[PDB]
């Protein structure tokens, strides 16, 4: 998918612009905010065409209240704000967001245009509240030093878990995807053993082989993130996290981003990471993780996003 | 779309060749002609094969002309010749050509090569009338100094734009080009400032971010070339220019390659660049550019140019 | 199209594994086997993920005889042991593998860690009979000096022509996979001139332009693995081939592979090749390759293989 | 120049990062920055060993008052802290800085983890006072919209302007680097037309060719930043510059950095800049460029480096 | 050595673009010309510096009736026009030329932009008289099918053969540099057998492994190419021969450019081919290439060529 | 530094081979041998010059015996035979070679053609006794995990390390170059914690940090092979290891290859690893690899190499 807005299926990318930014109250900030994003394919193609490969893409997330702002009375099925956790010593609060902009390519140069393009388009008529600059850490590995992204499902399987079908079809195509900026305590996590690391996780650390059924804790990252049924379906989410960071301010992190038909799907990973199965049984990442934000967004496929609202 | 002919939706290239040529007169010439593009994989894969990334692409076009020599049983919906255009200071000339191969590749040296055994294979049964060896100019630019092909249709809409369809489905997945090769008066172009460029084009020259409503005027380039029907719908071509030129002969040029499915839009464009929208408000970019060529050729699917 | 196993239909590659395996006897060893290749997509992302690309492909076949012990019913139409050859000069054996391995990818690296850890996974309960790490050669070249892999389907001709479809529906989506690891004569070719050679292969050595029709040997290695059927249709399979081989054992090899959604279609090539059209009128490629191995597999679909048992 | 320390000669690159250091009052503080920075190779190969090409390199800088703590016995001929500008309209800040860690590589990830790893090796014996993500920005260009370095000192050349030589044997080999963190105002420079912003600089803003002398004003960057002396030598000095912002902050910044074997050259092109020549008419670069840094450090050779 | 005028020592590049010019009559137009070519290293940087790689480089080539109207007085010891050549069937013409200008680069865009400013500052005070696109033609191949350039001296070798050193000391660092433009007959030359070429050549075609002693026959291009004094001192020359062509106008060519700190010996090379040895005893490759065009150059070092005139 | 034979100098590959070759006893065996290791420039640049990039390098190495049937007078102040070692638990064994081909490129096929062309060139002159096809492993790591050849000297270091210098003025520009073929335990090493590796090489595994002075062990590979000597100057050689193996055969090994302007550097640090400093204390890197070969070779400058003979 060349150059096309809400292209939520793109591979993973050296560099990375996460963008979060809030709406102005007024009627003009709305009209100004629609304006721009439901034009997003002109920046787009106007910054990702300089660039021979054309690995720049940009994905559009909205908001519920916003939403509610400029399409009362058309709704996906699943669209509501981020729902906040509350553990006994880690939380993930919810943070505000009306608009995401998920920028990737494979140069920092691209996506900073691109975002630059789109502030500018946006003007006064939004803030932004978090921006991330996310970036490709040695062989796929997040700041804990361990593959990150390995299980992703692809190809149909992709397809499949990602974008909204049937069960929706006036949002066909679209997506739900959450974000969570995570930063890490490096001490701490420096204090374990590479073989208590990989217990924590699920997987070995410099080879990223999955740990056998008898060696894999049902604390492990790995454990809590995999969602079967009571019909034995497994239900997967499209991760795109990268790492970033700030050697000044301290700041190691790891940006979480999952797509999802249903952000159900997510809100059960989130709540067997948070709140444990069985309960207490919670995610030891999160001893060494501290989500700063949390927003959820509607993903609209291109043709909904081009009607926005007008 | 891996080295298979008649690959329209290609991505951009490091390089091209544009080929032009008129068969010969003989049913001798006809069929040589016709054994050579309707097996046109050969050549094809016998060159692209050698490039690990698979790069090599070659469309073939065929023009009205010579179409009706091969297959006056059945005609592709809008196959005409190309359409001369008088208007008050430019003209579009028609100029001949019952060939067209659109090849591009990463590399020159591919691109030449199919080029050598295209042209070995065609013999004395057809000549080359027109050759333009493309190349990208950094950061698709254009020799005008601008950001050029940047609201291509893409993806679905691409192939929405430029193949055929249901409308005519005996040449379903066929399209049609149309080529122009335009040289450029570059010091007239250097005595206009930036901002004089920019109300020509439609675009900043730079950043290449489209001119708000309000700056745009109504003769730029990107104004004349919107196709707005009358439900509200835009209506978009597929362009796959390059860059080319000659320093010694101070030629500075723009190839023109547009494919549609049906190139009325196309033509469209070209009546209101050269004749304006309203009349006599016409394409102020025609004032640094000339056209030295003008052809439309049908593209077969490749079943299609394969039967033939 | 990435990190996906049974991705038959992927572009060539700088760097191949092909690993053959027999599988034990025993029933431990069975299960072992179904538990790594139904979970093949693990490792294949292990791996595939550290690049950034993503190139890497692992395709799975599994031979006629060890499908019979995973799955009793069902089966595909045309799965069987590789049919051996004995022609007038050259001969086709037939050789085990219950396992094929297809690896390929962007580095060496890549490919030889995703064996290692498929050998790793299913220790005990196979073992390796014929391991071969393929190399692009030059401008996609074999040993003998021609451009190789040419004429391969692509696009949707690559889909119909290897791709099980509406006629075999349990398995639509599965293909058949051939294996012959040919060793060359290196110092008997090049006693040939270019030109004997051209007309051994079929097509011009450095331009890899097709020969004409009226200059073209009726036994050339092209005329001889071209298949028109009675209608008049053309019947074609897609080719993997990689170039091995050691200098201190002087093995210059092409390792053949080559997939159809019929192995009809490739045994009818291997017999125009090894016997002769007509009887005799051998693939002279023939009199200076001769294969060590032959195994046939069928290439199930992902859903197919993820079922395993 | 493959994986050395102090290898000031290093072509331009895709990414980079600097950090600037105040080290901490204590004895032992200034221990571990020496064990530091004098087994910097360690750090520098650690990473830049992982990469097949070897971009990575790291060139360090120490300030004039944390030197004259740890060799008060002899001193770099050239060596003082940065002179603060005072200007008619526009003033240079000096800034605190102890410790300069240039670094450069083919991406960001590598930047970032030699940085990483210096940091924590220094702990709590220093702290970061200023640190900016370089980032090359399509062909060359700075955020002014300029291809930014063109005139950089290239080879022999580039030693001869960068390199300390027989003028003070003891420090050959090493250097002298002064950074400045620029911020530009940004929609202040989009007022100006191309034109206009071409004749601040001194060259054309797409193409880069220099502006004949007689279009060239008095008070361009580029003739201001030309330095002659009366045997009509031009002194040079080499400059890598990077790009760098954050859009939330609406911070868009080209940080300065300069090499010379005399800093002399460098401090003279500043105050030509901030003052003027003649006084009065300064840099209307600086009319869209603020300098939030501005510290002077001196680089030792590798054996230097090594015996701190 | 990075965006430096006069780097004869580059590498093979993708891309080359040899221009060849004739300066006007008057003692303006000589002004002209002297004040470009002396700052030609502007435009070298004002192009190369917008490609990260730095692959671009251009050498200036000075005819030897230009030199001596600019520099009279100082003449490097062997700048003489190109010496013309008239063999039974084969000719080597001597054609008009002032100017060189030698570029080479990874992109064709590079090259096309920096001969574009240099004609462009050059103006109405010079004429193009030949203009040739090089590409690299698959492996390192010229259009007759063989890889072309193998035998190049490299290291000290290359430094040893081209540039100027003591003989000369006024000229040191500078080089003499020979181009002809040949056109080859690509009918005749299929005619051949692959062996047939083999022995013309005097390496094999695929494989490009020189033929033994045995095999290698008295007027193979290889056997005339190849400089051997009475001491037994081999002298080499550096070439940077590129494939050129035109589709349309039949003409598939070799662009020759050789560089030698003494032109004697590749005035030697070039009669060993036209004349032969023994006489007659030609180079076939003749046969099939015929040059259209020879001029010889002189390639001042930097500081040389920055003193013009002024 | 671009296709010229004896580049020693020469930056990671991504691909290798490695031919140790023992001569004919013939005296036509010895003047073949010469003219194709006198005249390596030829095929370096036949098969370099088709790579756009160039980074094809080969360097000729040859041993003592051989050197000694070839140049009466003169010979390197320090060629010798492979000291071989027999340690408390580990031993090197010395075996046999007389010609070393250390060719590196960024592709296989660059590497293999080469080396199929000196082989072919040396005909019945010559046989080979070792192959090795290395290979980059990741991020520069050898197949124990951990990142290999980090320590390196580089630039006007690496020269003075490797490269024979004013104290053997004949042979200025040659260096000494020795050859270990290791294969490793693989299960062993993986019974090991990443922190005890970590004890065994000297240095964290991810991350390739050097351990602490107070956390080094006195028998970690690093330790053993730093040497300073008396008036405190250390000494360093130059490697240019590369993973390789088979899966088949479970062989995973580390080439080593380590050039030095005095193999005593060389020698010392492999006395240090097998018998241990103090004695008894020796490389635990031993105890999951084991040389199979073991040979010493000299690098003669580009003139020395051309004069034979
Ligand atoms: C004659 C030389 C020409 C030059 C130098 C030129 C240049 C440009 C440039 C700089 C743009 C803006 C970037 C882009 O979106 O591609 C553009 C847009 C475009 N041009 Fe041209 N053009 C030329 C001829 C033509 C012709 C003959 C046609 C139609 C037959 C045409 C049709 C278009 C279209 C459809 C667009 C996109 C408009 C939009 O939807 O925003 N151009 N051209
Ligand atoms: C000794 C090992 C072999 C060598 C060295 C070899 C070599 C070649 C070459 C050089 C070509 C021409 C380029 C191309 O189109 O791919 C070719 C074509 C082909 N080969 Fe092979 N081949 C070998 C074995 C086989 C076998 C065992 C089969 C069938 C089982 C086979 C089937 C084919 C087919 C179907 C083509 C394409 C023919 C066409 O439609 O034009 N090859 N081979
Ligand atoms: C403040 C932000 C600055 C910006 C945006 C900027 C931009 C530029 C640009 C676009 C050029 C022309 C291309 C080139 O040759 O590099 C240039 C040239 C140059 N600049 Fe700057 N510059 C800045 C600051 C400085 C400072 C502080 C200095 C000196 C301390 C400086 C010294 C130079 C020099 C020496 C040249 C080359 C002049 C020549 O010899 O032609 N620049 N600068
Ligand atoms: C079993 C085969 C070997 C393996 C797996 C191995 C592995 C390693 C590793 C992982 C390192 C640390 C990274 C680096 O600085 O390169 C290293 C360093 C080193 N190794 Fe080896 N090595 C092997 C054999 C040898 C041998 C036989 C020698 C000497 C003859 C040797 C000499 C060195 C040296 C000199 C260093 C750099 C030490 C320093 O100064 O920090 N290695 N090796
Ligand atoms: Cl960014
Ligand atoms: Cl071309
Ligand atoms: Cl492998
Ligand atoms: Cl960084
Ligand atoms: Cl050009
Ligand atoms: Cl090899």
């Amino acid at each position: 998918a060349r150059l096309a807005p809400q292209a939520v299926l793109t591979p993973p990318s050296a560099a990375s612009l996460f963008l979060v930014l809030v709406a102005g109250d007024s009627d003009d900030d709305r009209a100004t905010v629609c304006d721009v994003i439901s034009g997003i394919d002109g920046p787009l193609k106007a910054v990702g065409f300089r660039e021979l490969a054309g690995s720049l893409s940009c994905v559009v997330g909205v908001g519920a209240q916003f939403w509610d702002r400029v399409s009362a009375s058309s709704k996906p099925a699943h669209l509501h704000p981020f729902v906040p956790l509350s553990g006994p010593v880690h939380s993930a609060p919810s943070t505000p967001g009306d608009l995401l902009f998920h920028i990737k390519a494979a140069r920092k140069d691209l996506c900073f245009e691109l975002g630059r393009q789109i502030v500018s388009a946006l003007g006064s008529a939004a803030t932004v509240v978090d921006e991330v600059h996310g970036f490709r850490y040695f062989d796929s590995r997040d700041l804990l030093g361990f593959v990150d992204g390995t299980e992703n499902p692809t190809d149909d399987d992709a397809a499949d878990s990602a974008l909204i079908g049937d069960e929706d079809p006036d949002f066909r195509g679209g997506s739900y995807v959450i974000v969570q900026k995570y930063l890490h305590d490096m001490s701490a996590w420096n204090t374990l053993s590479t073989e208590e690391q990989e217990r924590v996780i699920g997987r070995t650390k410099l080879e990223n082989v999955e740990l056998d059924d008898d060696a894999q804790p049902s604390n492990s990252h790995v454990t809590l993130n995999t969602i079967v049924d009571d019909d034995g379906v497994e239900h997967d989410i499209l991760l795109d996290n990268m790492a970033f960071g700030s050697l000044g301010e301290a700041e190691y992190g790891t940006y979480f981003i999952g797509y999802a038909k249903d952000p159900a799907v997510t809100e059960l990973m989130l709540r067997r990471m948070f709140l444990g199965e069985p309960p207490g049984n919670y995610d030891r990442v999160l001893d060494f993780s501290t989500a700063a934000t949390g927003t959820l967004f509607f993903v609209p496929s291109r043709d909904v996003l081009e009607s926005l609202g007008d």
